[PDB]
């Protein structure tokens, strides 16, 4: 039913608006702070290798988000959304290297945040975010990790109620078929799991 | 893992603070305007019966938000969030109220929806909540039903992370074992037809 499909589509858009706004509230409110000041306990080095490749996820969503902006205030998103994905799909590999780097990522934050000057300053940068949603650091790192396997669901559900008839419908499976690739989100999830976890007993 | 704890904890408050205030939107928003409106194709009953049980579970969860949030002013939510439920988990029949009529809830909102004028209306309303996510009606009947397993997952994680040597833990306990008594009632519904 049309008006079942039409929800998703605007799920996945206002997740995706969602998405990129919370990327860029990060950058802006985290990642520049850190490499601009407050240099003692958090050397760029140690920032970068945390936040390595994560403008670069920034940068295709929010191309991805541009477009899809651009088809909803024409009120054409519903019959055209496949069009999006097709630059956006392509792009991926950044989302590769950014899971790729997440067990790094982490071990740097964690090493970082032995320190209580560290934790303070991380404290006081949240303090100076917008919104009454101020997410920690962690909780910013990770959206890339859940965006995907949420497309996969969206997509999913979106395909089972396109009709053949609709021409944008192929341009979904070819997004659900190489956006389900990088099902490799559970083997970090795990890793950011025990990584997490390993000094409740000792180390 | 003092520190992860911490993380819980807020997480509790901020998603609480999330839920109860998308609560007041929807019936501010949504509920109120169509029994003002009294329009043909949305009549008190029907309209009624969809939000049946609805400010029962906003009323009882903003006072557990105001308790939590009396806690954290004071800088003692961490220490004492269990207190913050004592309150509220012995008025869950509430929740039990929902769950149970969610079938008739949706039952009457797919009967309405059939109508195009009625679909304007909250279409119409919806253009009229307030900032970026303005959702649709389900999204936020099905709040509830949403809360439930989040705190089972919540307390969950924060009692394994819990000491005996907090006082509060026994509290957090008896809090995670009632409200899995109701969860233990959300399932899924169908896109028939």
């Amino acid at each position: 039913k049309e008006d079942y499909r039409e929800r998703i589509v605007n799920e996945m858009f206002d997740t995706e608006k969602s998405y990129v706004n919370s990327m860029e509230i990060c950058i802006k409110g985290y990642y520049e702070p850190l490499i601009q000041s407050g240099h003692s306990v958090a050397p760029a080095d140690k920032v970068n290798a945390v936040f390595l490749h994560f403008q670069s996820v920034l940068s295709i969503n929010k191309e991805l988000l541009k477009n899809m902006t651009e088809l909803k205030e024409k009120g054409e998103l519903s019959t055209r959304l496949g069009e999006a994905f097709s630059q956006f799909i392509p792009m991926m590999n950044v989302y590769k290297l950014f899971l790729g780097n997440s067990d790094t990522s982490l071990q740097f934050l964690v090493e970082l945040e032995k320190s209580s000057k560290f934790n303070d300053i991380l404290d006081l940068l949240r303090s100076h975010l917008p919104g009454d949603n101020q997410l920690d650091l962690r909780s910013y790192l990770i959206m890339p990790v859940q965006r995907l396997p949420r497309y996969k669901l969206l997509l999913t559900d979106l395909i089972k109620h396109t009709d053949d008839d609709f021409v944008d419908k192929p341009k979904l499976i070819d997004a659900l078929d190489k956006i389900s690739k990088l099902a490799t989100l559970v083997n970090e999830v795990i890793k950011e799991r025990s990584r997490n976890q390993k000094l409740l007993e000792l180390v």
